[PDB]
């Protein structure tokens, strides 16, 4: 575990690196506020998503979008899915871990689509008895093993704060600066 925190530390100063030093606390405070709680109402969730996804989606074209899915269209799973353990580690996660999902196939679909129902349904579903922590440990892997446009950012750090009750949503187009 030595490494597991080291590891994470790296993390956050390539997040620095990446985007605001503003961006990389953000993703800290929520890494920390996560660590026990359960996954509550999906529903709540994914209606205060949707609500910022509108705002976040006025300020990007169509075109903006896609080729954010365009760019994940070639990330291989095993790229970034090397991360999950530390992740694990470092949140404590002590319940079952989902180590085999792949939830860019699962983001990829909604290119087509539009529809986030479904992936927080599932991202439910795979956290199982791990709660809030096993979407952090999911998603922080792939921030870890890729570099995407702001939208993606913004659009990960979403989903983020709408299970982890700091709906600081309205916080992120500042951390991000859009």
């Amino acid at each position: 575990i030595k490494d597991a925190v080291d590891a994470t530390v790296s993390f956050y100063q390539t997040l620095t690196e990446k985007y605001g030093e503003k961006y990389s606390k953000m993703a800290q405070e929520l890494a920390d506020k996560s660590k026990g709680k359960k996954i509550g109402n999906v529903n709540e969730a994914l209606a205060a998503f949707e609500k910022y996804k509108d705002v976040l989606n006025k300020k990007f074209s169509k075109a903006d979008r896609d080729a954010i899915f365009n760019a994940l269209a070639s990330v291989k799973y095993d790229d970034w899915a090397k991360h999950l353990d530390q992740f694990a580690k470092y949140l404590k996660i002590t319940g079952h871990v989902s180590f085999g999902y792949d939830v860019v196939s699962d983001i990829l679909k909604i290119k087509d689509t539009g529809d986030w129902k479904p992936l927080f349904l599932t991202l439910e579903k795979k956290a199982a008895d791990a709660g809030v922590s096993y979407v952090v440990a999911l998603l922080f892997s792939l921030l870890a093993g890729t570099t995407l446009g702001i939208w993606g950012i913004a659009i990960v750090t979403g989903i983020l704060c709408s299970y982890i009750d700091k709906n600081k949503l309205n916080t992120i187009n500042e951390v991000l600066g859009i």
